[PDB]
């Protein structure tokens, strides 16, 4: 993309055409790797409306 320098994540790194989700607390994007999440799991989570939250928002 034009921001590769452009941060996200719990691992501040850039996206890296990596598959990512986004919390639905903060709004932040997070690769599913980092948070433990397959394209598959989101996909369901997604389709199911399952409001996933990040590492952080989670505990709140
Ligand atoms: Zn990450
Ligand atoms: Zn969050």
């Amino acid at each position: 993309g034009p921001l590769p320098n452009k941060l996200w994540c719990i691992c501040r790194q850039p996206h890296n055409n990596r598959f990512m989700i986004c919390c639905d607390l903060c709004e932040d994007w997070f690769h599913g790797t980092c948070v433990g999440v397959t394209k598959a799991m989101g996909t369901d989570m997604e389709n199911k409306g399952i409001d996933w939250k990040c590492p952080k928002c989670v505990k709140r």
